[PDB]
């Protein structure tokens, strides 16, 4: 079944080498990943010395859209998407661990930091608000609620705050964990929300009183770590609509939900939110870490996760055996981050690598499938990627957002 994906790396500046348009036979080089031991040097020369491209025998260059490059190179096809927008122009320096965007009341970014800090951006990516010292230590992750109003944090100091947009004020912190909280999901509109930690549990908060109400863990394995998490509505062959369920205590909009949970053994587990059940275990294929995983936008029988050794698996949950595909990105480096938006997977990968996998799928969204021979980069400067952001535009069908260390924040459009 396995694939590999080939990994490009574009050098960063090769639209200014484009420009210099002088007598003296400059070059800019693609780097294409073969393993661990051996990177291709291609040497695109500017030989149309100022905008026509020798890339050597029977491989090509050229430009495709406004942001948008492609190359073929000894047999293999790769796609360069630049940024529209560098966020991180006007922003003081810090290292960025997580991000999210609201669009509701106002377009809004929030980015926090290794430092505990979270910035306000506005829709120019200007900041409106720092809360300083929002946590002791690293933020991990940043989630609005569906309204815009308030965000949630997590953090290594084993804490989540809800803080409020108007005023930055933190009305609820909740207290419990006792290990660095990795991942955050809102349910539904977040009178509850869930919870992860490297403790080795999921927790489901009630948000009015800011109490756990239930904690899930591996039965078997009570301290396995939880680095990621997704919350999803289940398929079933029973109308939820039509439930005559009564509600849980402190329970809001739990039925139907159940919560996927990548652990520090590679195994990943579902608990129905509701009912509280363990339903399925993912086995640990790959023998390592499951960093991350995200589910099927379209189709929630399918998720995809990504392991420390760099494989990238899709799973469907109702084959809980042997995942339906296996593919190696860089095998040998983690997969930091899988995050699915607008039809297409994101992935980061080692120290620098970004990629955007287009899913296709026939007319009955009938199994999402990877295109893994054409995958797009998303260039950066050697940038290392921590999170990724969808952002809706009503012009386009919208763009991503990346961030990470070295105050990195980059716009990229997902259209040409």
């Amino acid at each position: 079944m396995t694939k590999t994906i080939t990994v490009a790396h574009i050098q960063y500046d090769f639209k200014a080498v484009l420009e210099e348009n002088d007598e003296n036979d400059d070059e800019f080089y693609i780097n294409v990943d073969k393993n661990l031991n051996e990177i291709k040097e291609h040497k695109i020369v500017v030989l149309g010395n100022s905008r026509g491209v020798d890339a050597g025998k029977g491989n090509t260059f050229e430009k495709v859209g406004s942001h948008l490059y492609k190359a073929r190179l000894d047999g293999h096809d790769f796609l360069f998407n630049t940024i529209i927008r560098d966020g991180s122009k006007m922003l003081k320096r810090a290292d960025y661990t997580a991000v999210d965007t609201a669009k509701l009341q106002m377009r809004r970014f929030i980015l926090g930091t290794t430092e505990g800090d979270i910035k306000v951006l506005d829709s120019n990516f200007n900041l409106q608000r720092e809360i300083d010292q929002a946590h002791v230590s690293e933020i991990t992750k940043l989630k609005f609620f569906p309204s815009g109003e308030a965000l949630i944090s997590s953090s290594q100091d084993m804490q989540l705050k809800i803080w409020s947009v108007k005023d930055g004020s933190n009305p609820r912190t909740l207290i419990g964990h006792r290990a660095t909280v990795t991942d955050i999901a809102i349910i539904d509109r977040g009178r509850n929300v869930l919870s992860a930690s490297l403790d080795g549990t999921i927790r489901l908060w009630e948000c009015g009183t800011g109490t756990t109400i239930h904690t899930f863990n591996r039965k078997e394995n009570p301290h396995d770590g939880v680095n990621s998490i997704a919350l999803f509505v289940g398929t079933d062959r029973q109308l939820h609509e039509i439930s005559t369920s009564k509600k849980n205590n402190l329970e809001f909009g739990t039925y139907g939900k159940y919560v996927i949970a990548g652990h520090v053994s590679g195994v990943i587990t579902v608990h129905n939110v509701f009912s509280k059940e363990q339903t399925i275990q993912l086995p640990s294929k790959f023998t390592c870490s499951c960093n991350s995983l995200t589910v099927d936008g379209n189709n929630a029988n399918y998720i995809y996760a990504g392991y420390e050794n760099g494989m990238l698996a899709q799973w469907d949950l109702r084959s809980p055996e042997c995942p339906v595909g296996e593919f190696l990105i860089n095998e040998g480096t983690p997969i930091n981050n899988v995050y699915f938006a607008a039809g297409a997977l994101f992935v980061s990968s080692g120290f620098d690598t970004s990629i955007k996998l287009d899913i296709i799928s026939d007319p009955e969204s009938e199994r999402p499938a990877i295109e893994f021979e054409t995958p797009t980069f998303l260039v950066s400067n050697d940038d290392a990627v921590s999170q990724f952001c969808y952002v809706s535009d009503d012009e386009s069908n919208g763009e991503v957002l990346e961030v990470g260390k070295n105050n990195f924040c980059a716009l990229y459009n997902l259209s040409n």
